């Protein structure tokens, strides 16, 4: 397989200036006829005419009108077409090709496919290939003129980029649309959509310009009443760009389509977003309360790449953070004012933390721009979008708010309409870096570093107090562990935004204060410091990076009740339990390597239990935040910090620290959830769709955690409670009551009960389907069986694969059982979905991504799985990639 490297980029030596499209959509087949007007740039050296055809059945190719014929004047291999180049023309002329394609049978969801009744196409990245011949890469800029035909009834709605100039009857019941988009784009924003689609629409009127917007959203029949909140986020969605940045919308109409079948969650195509039904349809009586957030959050990126992906471009595919890490950054911007709640904020570092630290320390570590790749794996992961996001957002740290948005107006007006790279942005930050410092001689070269170098940075602190000086010193120091890309690592710019809290009163010792560390190490001297402080470091999560504050539980616990940063309190929580986790883990180890017959465990802090009685308690504090101090850090993030894990004795270290917490607090988290209930579960608005409320979601997600761990606790008669819950017209409540009753004889009338209420929405189906998957059954495997044979069976939908597959796989001491046969059942369903969607079954290996980090036993099980995998004759090119570099092979 070719492996693609960043120095070599090369622009090509053809210009493809026209596309006109006549896309053809039959029963059993789609004719597509494609005339190119192409050119030759100042780059050509006679080379070979080479397009990208992917699975294409030619029915005939000709330049200039002239049919040419295969062997003579072509050869094509079912990936390339080659025109030899003595006959390709030497000036302006047109490339024509007709092309019969299956969306039908593409269940690869990649190119034209049939999801259900609809026809629809995915060309980002490589995807356009796989509808007509092109040179298929982002460089590639052309106007674009498509017309589509399609049995009426069936197919009612036509939509393509564009303004749609014409629509036209067809003798056979038959009809047609044409559209012409005559901006310069590339082929991967082109998008076709054919179907019998209802909608919902509105006209937004632009801040500046007043240009009229007409915003339609659209999805099959069945669930048209499930389109208003995603119409009312991309009204949000506009305003915020206006608002935040002075960006408006250009384009006289913007179309979003929500389709059952997606192998993501939604696409940017200019003017006609298509969307993974699941982060586009929600209905109070149907979806659960997170369905809300992930509408906003998706509806709102592909917004933002109006201007970050569609009008400023990609050059290449390693400048992919370019277009994606600031999108899901000016997404956080967005979501954060949209939400006004602070677990918008922290629920990315959770995520950032666990998920992508734990990439970052794999065998598939890379940077942000990575140097070279095989598969386009190598580009769409957590690192490139959630490590790439907080280097966007490291901007405005650095920046500050009003010269961040001088800096990125820079960008836009420089760019705008071109391709950019990263160094483009940089520079951008950089004239308003030089503005904000008052000099032309300040420079972000360093910076640069955040986009080359892979791997975590370890930041570490030591702490100096003078109390008859006044004077209190922070001695900071960076390290990143070498790794496969860089043998020596040097040390980043890394902003760390920093307060100084008296422990006497809780107050702010200093104003807003942003450290700038751009050495090795560094000592930070203040002066006039009355009294000792406690530090917050950090704030905000301020860089992408593990932080060892060296603070003691005394401190962190100070910091959690006084502090007021919310994520600094967040981790000094999160570092009391790691430091109680690190320390009962290897206790349990240690009975168990020794084969003790009794021995000691260290009890939680106190000291800490109160702390979080006191938040608990506390009716003005927040009811998110508290989700997140009664929960232990997420399995993955732990797995940073233990070698070889053993997954049985951290999920016998959990249990312990949860049972001990339970122990004190049980009775105030019952008393909580109780008192709770009003407010949770209000159904003032549950009849007025536009109307989302995220502190009551928040308020359900602490009452829904709290449930959760008095169930799993066998509190005296929590049954009753749960059976009542079971029976609140919220779905993130009575899936709820399924998942906890797992720990009674309640459990299948439960399954049923809740099945029944799920069965006849796809969207709610999955989610409850997501719920078994994920229920601490001692059952589990019997139950997916039963999923399988019952409810899933040869669906190749992947949001039904994923739902009933993936939930499990976070099953700490069940999937990984010690026998290997969780291990099994995921390879097996990996190998099986790869023979029809590589894509899906790549995304299927995430719980691989951790296998070298287990103890040695469970190394071996999941390393032998992979290697079956591996030996499998038909694997896809992107499975085995994938596999190759996961394995170290
Ligand atoms: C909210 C946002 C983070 C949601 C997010 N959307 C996006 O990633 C869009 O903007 C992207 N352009 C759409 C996209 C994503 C992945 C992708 O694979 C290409 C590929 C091919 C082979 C192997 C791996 C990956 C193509 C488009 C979301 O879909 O989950
Ligand atoms: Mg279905
Ligand atoms: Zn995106």
């Amino acid at each position: 397989p070719k492996i693609h490297y960043r120095k070599d980029y090369k622009p090509s030596g053809f210009i493809i200036n026209q596309v006109t499209l006549n896309i053809n959509i039959h029963d059993q087949e789609t004719i597509v006829r494609s005339v190119l007007d192409m050119d030759i740039s100042k780059h050509n050296v006679g080379e070979d005419l080479v397009f990208d055809g992917v699975g294409l059945k030619i029915n005939e190719i000709s330049i200039n009108n002239k049919k040419l014929v295969e062997g003579e004047e072509y050869t094509y291999d079912n990936e390339f077409l080659t025109i030899f180049s003595k006959f390709v023309p030497k000036s302006k002329f047109a490339f024509s090709s007709e092309v019969i394609i299956h969306p039908e049978t593409n269940y690869a969801l990649t190119g034209l496919y049939k999801s259900k009744n609809i026809i629809v196409s995915q060309c980002e990245a490589t995807g356009f290939r796989r509808i007509t011949f092109f040179i298929d890469r982002p460089d590639m800029m052309a106007k674009y003129d498509v017309t589509v035909t399609a049995d009426k009834e069936k197919y009612p709605v036509l939509l393509s980029n564009g303004d749609k100039v014409n629509e036209f009857e067809i003798p056979g019941g038959r009809h047609g649309a044409r559209f012409n988009d005559p901006p310069l784009k590339p082929c991967y924003l082109f998008a076709v959509v054919a179907g019998d689609l209802k909608h919902l629409s509105a006209t937004y009127i632009t801040k500046y310009t007043k240009k009229k917007v007409e915003l339609y959203v659209f999805s099959e029949e069945k669930y048209v009443s499930k389109l208003q909140w995603a119409l009312e986020c991309l009204k949000k969605s506009m305003a915020f760009d206006e608002d935040y940045f002075g960006l408006e919308y250009d384009l006289s109409r913007l179309n979003l389509v929500a389709v059952s079948d997606f192998n993501v969650g939604a696409m940017e195509n200019k003017g006609l977003n298509i969307f993974n039904a699941n982060s586009l349809l929600a209905s109070k009586k149907n979806s659960i309360d997170f369905s809300y957030a992930r509408i906003l959050t998706v509806v709102g990126h592909e917004y933002f790449h109006q201007y970050t992906g569609n009008r400023v471009t990609l050059r290449d595919w390693f400048q992919l953070t370019l277009k994606e890490g600031l999108t899901v950054h000016r997404e956080n911007l967005f979501s954060e004012e949209m939400t006004k709640t602070v677990t918008t904020r922290l629920s990315h570092v959770d995520l950032l933390r666990s998920v992508q630290f734990l990439e970052d320390s794999s065998p598939l570590s890379h940077p942000i721009r990575p140097e070279s790749y095989v598969s386009m794996e190598n580009f769409y992961t957590t690192t490139v979008y959630d490590k790439g996001s907080e280097v966007m957002r490291m901007y405005l740290t650095i920046l500050g708010e009003e010269y961040y948005k001088k800096g990125f107006d820079i960008y836009i007006k420089k760019n705008d309409g071109n391709t950019a790279t990263c160094e483009d942005f940089n520079y951008a930050m950089e004239q308003a870096y030089k503005m904000k410092k008052a000099d032309n001689s300040a420079n972000l070269n360093q910076y640069l570093l955040w986009f080359s170098q892979s791997g975590t940075p370890h930041v570490s602190f030591k702490y100096n107090y003078d109390a008859e000086k006044k004077q209190y010193s922070i001695h900071v120091n960076q390290y990143t562990k070498p790794d496969e890309n860089q043998k020596e690592k040097k040390p980043l710019f890394i902003p760390i935004s920093v307060g100084l809290i008296n422990p006497e009163n809780g107050k702010e010792m200093i104003s807003q204060t942003t450290l700038e560390l751009t050495k090795e190490s560094d000592t930070f001297v203040f002066n006039n410091i009355a009294v000792k402080p406690i530090p917050s470091l950090f704030r905000g999560f301020s860089a992408p990076v593990y932080i060892e504050d060296q603070l003691t539980d005394e401190e962190r616990i100070l910091l959690l009740k006084y502090d007021s940063d919310a994520f600094v309190r967040y981790n000094s929580c999160t570092n009391i339990y790691m430091k109680q986790i690190l320390m009962n883990y290897n206790e349990f180890l240690k009975a168990k390597n020794e084969k003790l017959e009794s021995f000691q465990l260290t009890p939680v802090n106190a000291q800490f239990i109160d702390a979080i009685k006191y938040l608990l308690e506390d009716p003005h504090a927040d009811a998110g935040f508290k989700s997140y101090i009664v929960s232990l850090p997420q399995d993955r993030y732990i797995i940073n910090f233990v070698s070889n894990l053993d997954t049985d004795v951290l999920a016998d270290t959990k249990e312990y620290i949860y049972k001990q917490i339970g122990d004190k607090l049980n009775d105030v988290y019952y008393k909580m959830f109780k008192s709770l209930e009003a407010k949770a579960d209000d159904l003032t608005y549950f009849n007025d769709e536009s109307h989302v409320d995220f502190d009551q979601m928040n308020m359900r997600t602490l009452r829904n955690t709290l449930l959760s761990l008095l169930s799993k606790a066998q509190y005296p008669n929590i049954l009753n409670e749960i059976i009542e819950h079971s029976k609140s017209p919220y779905p993130s409540n009575w899936l709820t009551s399924l998942s906890v009753s797992a720990y009674f004889d309640k459990y299948f009338e439960l399954y049923d009960k809740t099945y029944k209420l799920s069965k006849d929405d796809e969207l709610l189906l999955q989610e409850w389907l997501k719920t078994v998957s994920r229920s601490d059954r001692k059952d589990i495997y019997e139950i997916l069986k039963k999923l399988e044979n019952e409810v899933l069976k040869d669906s190749k939908n992947p949001n039904d694969i994923r739902a009933v597959y993936l939930p499990f796989t976070n099953n700490l001491r069940r999937f990984h059982d010690i026998s290997g046969k969780g291990y099994k059942l995921i390879a097996e369903v990996i190998t099986k979905t790869d023979k029809f969607n590589p894509m899906v079954a790549t995304q299927l290996c995430e719980p691989f991504k951790l296998w070298n980090k287990l103890d040695t036993k469970r190394q071996e099980l999941m390393l032998n799985e992979m290697n079956t995998m591996l030996q499998e004759p038909q694997i896809s090119n992107n499975l085995k990639e994938y596999l190759l570099r996961l394995t170290n092979k």
